[PDB]
């Protein structure tokens, strides 16, 4: 299938070269697989999603996205015209507040949460969380990652954007999952990006178009838009059957495209996520 006029990433992830912009991908989309969003919500009336979102669980008094980041990388996940994987159900875990902000211990429920509500659940496919969010290093937001990649959920997470090593950083340091850092239209890193020997790929994260609550679209920045570029490359693969939750982020790293990318510091993998994707 061939989406003319993609934003860049979603070219980017189907291209052996920057500068093109259809993206091109196996029709199957990601159905029969699950991807959480566990963020500041999505809004799952939005037109874009078509259906396929919806709300979980919250920690606040609503489940409503008041902020408009946690629609944005749900966007990106499987959003009709922004997603990677179009087909693909959304799932919200509201763990951020309207401002963005969330405490450890909740983002903590929030993990854990995914790890048992999967069981709830239809994903035949197989299951992704993608986490655009951290703060510092913390051993228990650590383990809540590995415990949820352990329970068989593919997790992907942000590298951060502190233009640092993430080894600094929760639940980007965890190894046992994925971190994402960032590039953008021109195969640089990011500006922002943090990066290190733990990051395991990289995904477009500057001026990324996806959706926005109130019914809207707009570009923003982050390794927040790197990482669900990556999760819904995993469901997508996952629901082809090239790869399950448990080694989707080896393989992404075994079928990247490779030294690619520029400002990549000495000892930072350099692979940019892509599907690989032959008619
Ligand atoms: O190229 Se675009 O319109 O920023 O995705
Ligand atoms: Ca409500
Ligand atoms: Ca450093
Ligand atoms: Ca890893
Ligand atoms: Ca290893």
């Amino acid at each position: 299938a061939a989406q003319t006029n993609a934003p860049w990433g979603l070219a980017r992830i189907s291209s052996t070269s920057p500068g093109t912009s259809t993206y091109y991908y196996d029709e199957s989309a990601g159905q029969g697989s699950c991807v959480y969003v566990i963020d500041t919500g999505i809004e799952a009336s939005h037109p874009e999603f078509e259906g396929r979102a919806q709300m979980v669980k919250t920690y606040y008094y609503s489940s409503r996205d008041g902020n408009g980041h946690g629609t944005h990388c749900a966007g990106t996940v499987g959003s009709r015209t922004y997603g990677v994987a179009k087909k693909t159900q959304l799932f919200g875990v509201k763990v951020l507040d309207d401002n963005g902000s969330g405490q450890y211990s909740t983002i903590i429920a929030g993990m854990d949460f995914v790890a048992s509500d999967k069981n709830n659940r239809n994903c035949p496919k197989g299951v992704v969380a993608s986490l655009s969010l951290g703060g510092g290093y913390s051993s228990s937001v650590n383990s809540a990652a590995a415990r949820l990649q352990s329970s068989g959920v593919m997790v992907a997470v942000a590298a951060g954007n502190n233009n640092a090593d993430a080894r600094n950083y929760s639940p980007a340091s965890e190894p046992s999952v994925c971190t994402v850092g960032a590039s953008d239209r021109y195969d640089r890193r990011s500006s922002f990006s943090n990066y290190g020997s733990v990051l395991d790929i990289f995904g477009p994260g500057t001026d990324i178009l996806s959706t926005w609550i109130g019914g809207s679209t707009r570009s923003i920045s982050g390794t927040s838009m790197a990482t669900p570029h990556v999760a819904g490359l995993a469901a997508y693969l996952m629901t082809l059957g090239k790869t399950t939750a448990a080694s989707a982020c080896r393989y992404i790293a075994d079928t990247a495209n490779k030294g690619d990318l520029s400002n990549i510091p000495f000892g930072t993998v350099n692979l940019l996520a892509y599907n690989n994707y032959q008619a």
